[PDB]
DNA sequence: CGGGCATGCC
DNA sequence: GGGCATGCCCG
């Protein structure tokens, strides 16, 4: 019916994202390309995303992740797990089986299947960093490959990360492209080389 | 539990023939005598010829069923993967879960077995048309051998049985099937892997 | 159909 | 990491 905004918005708290530096060994479970602003990862493997802010949002602030198709031809379509993976019983105990994006390690995670847009998202309460740290790290998992037939079917996606108050009002927004694939190092390297040809 | 795959020509001298289609990369259906194996593309016509020495009785039928070839999966029902089951490729006769359809036969019947839950497709036996010495059935395979959540790279066999009207066996033959994007490429590859 | 390549897997 | 199996796009 409509399309979510993907416009970078630092907001009043100076909200931005950070990623580890991981390298490009042919596989490697998760690697991020600064050149492409694109995460490359394997199915069900830890994808760390760092949340950086300048002030600190109030308690009750939430951090939401949602996938959308990058291409305008599919952008109104909801990003979901393919029929196979939806039915494969790899439940972590909380994530519903149709959801592409999961959060690891957080008892307070909530999954939303919006009644009106039909879009899936996963949301955790915002927490300040630990002592000795400058950022909050969320561990995401992507539960289908970009290639899965009947699901993403090779269509590229964006993950939109939004900072929101308790009622769902926008406080900040950032995004990154993601490719979920068998060989993240190889594929990251390939796409970076295509940028130099 | 596993249906028999024992070849028997039975009293009517029942056996199968296949077109001799060669190995151009993407030939739609091609059969390897050395491998007794059909290689074919998803949803493309796969002609299977029925040859008999004498005409079986009125009411005879011809059934096709797929089974897994490897012992570790032989007990599992062969079915289409979750994706293909749900794609919009119905012919309005075949159940969406069934791997094997018959095209061009309004008298086709499909069965899910009471006890084994295996799928099959059955058509009336018809004698060859005038000028012909065999009867051709046009099968279609509706999932690739490689499909995740289904065959998932496990080899299958198709078992063709000739049956009387009550289902009693008159004859049986079988062939391996690989459903794939490039049947010629893949046949030539397999036949080359036979050699030292 | 199919050269050329994308993308699974070990 | 290499490679090889095996699928898809658009001419
Ligand atoms: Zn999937
Ligand atoms: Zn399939």
């Amino acid at each position: 019916s409509s399309v979510p905004s993907q416009k970078t918005y630092q907001g009043s708290y100076g909200f931005r994202l950070g990623f580890l530096h991981s390298g490009t060994a042919k596989s490697v479970t998760c690697t991020y390309s600064p050149a492409l602003n694109k995460m490359f990862c394997q199915l069900a493997k830890t994808c760390p995303v760092q949340l950086w802010v300048d002030s600190t949002p109030p308690p009750g602030t939430r951090v939401r992740a949602m996938a959308i198709y990058k291409q305008s031809q599919r952008m109104t379509e909801v990003v979901r797990r393919c029929p196979h993976h939806e039915r494969c019983s790899d439940s972590d105990g909380l994530a519903p089986p149709q959801h592409l994006i999961r959060v690891e390690g957080n008892l307070r995670v909530e999954y939303l299947d919006d009644r009106n847009t039909f879009r899936h998202s996963v949301v955790v309460p915002y927490e300040p960093p630990e002592v000795g740290s400058d950022c909050t790290t969320i561990h995401y998992n992507y539960m289908c490959n970009s290639s899965c037939m009947g699901g993403m079917n090779r269509s590229p996606i964006l993950t939109i990360i939004t900072l929101e108050d308790s009622s769902g009002n926008l406080l900040g927004r950032n995004s990154f492209e993601v490719r979920v694939c068998a060989c993240p190092g190889r594929d990251r390297r390939t796409e970076e080389e295509n940028l130099r040809k």
